[PDB]
């Protein structure tokens, strides 16, 4: 996250870090036993670490559990980034509190001017690299897909939204790929690509989610 604050230990409970010895992406929990996160994270011998503020210290309220099963949407292409959106299974149930906990899943799509809270454990720095330990969070607009595909033309699809500022300063960043984005308490989108980081006319963009609740529904109900 460029140009964000820090959020505060466990302020964020549905947040994780997948790690395969590091800390590689973010992703949201969505039940006791499944998260959702982007394609393009997707690698095998992943653990989900729940609970998290410091990635680098034992704070006392992690949760570390193995993926049993990992689903990359049937229709992801990682060229285009297209459905980019993935389920992970966890091997064990979490146990959920108020430090560790699920959002939402959103009922119908968030619209432009939406404020969103977006989170994780990405890039600092525009035009640097500075890695955070602790979690942190960027308040931020949905734009309007008109602006999203002026800033990308002929990159935007109807399952990707843009958010954030096109003045630049302020983004999700190499390291956020997989995280939430939470609009009034619903899981939106998910952390997907962008031109840089924080760049002028280069807002983030967004997996939307809200086009996914279906498969992810029927795909939790049978697996
Ligand atoms: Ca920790």
């Amino acid at each position: 996250i460029v140009g964000g604050y820090t959020c505060g230990a466990n302020t964020v409970p549905y947040q994780v870090s997948l790690n395969s010895g590091y800390h590689f992406c973010g992703g949201s929990l969505i039940n006791s036993q499944w998260v959702v996160s982007a394609a393009h994270c997707y690698k095998s011998g992943i653990q989900v670490r729940l609970g998290e503020d410091n990635i680098n210290v034992v704070e006392g309220n992690e949760q570390f559990i193995s993926a049993s099963k990992s689903i990359v949407h049937p229709s992801y292409n990682s060229n285009t980034l297209n459905n980019d959106i993935m389920l992970i299974k966890l091997k064990s149930a979490a146990s959920l509190n108020s430090r560790v906990a699920s959002i939402s899943l959103p009922t119908s799509c968030a619209s432009a001017g939406t404020q969103c809270l977006i989170s994780g454990w990405g890039n600092t720095k525009s035009s640097g690299t500075s890695y955070p330990d602790v979690l942190k969070c960027l308040k931020a607009p949905i734009l309007s897909d008109s602006s999203c595909k002026s800033a990308y033309p002929g990159q935007i699809t109807s399952n990707m939204f843009c958010a954030g500022y096109l003045e630049g300063g302020k983004d999700s960043c190499q390291g956020d790929s997989g995280g939430p984005v939470v609009c009034s308490g619903k899981l939106q989108g998910i952390v997907s690509w962008g031109s840089g980081c924080a760049q002028k006319n280069k807002p983030g963009v967004y997996t939307k989610v809200c086009n996914y609740v279906s498969w992810i529904k029927q795909t939790i109900a049978s697996n």
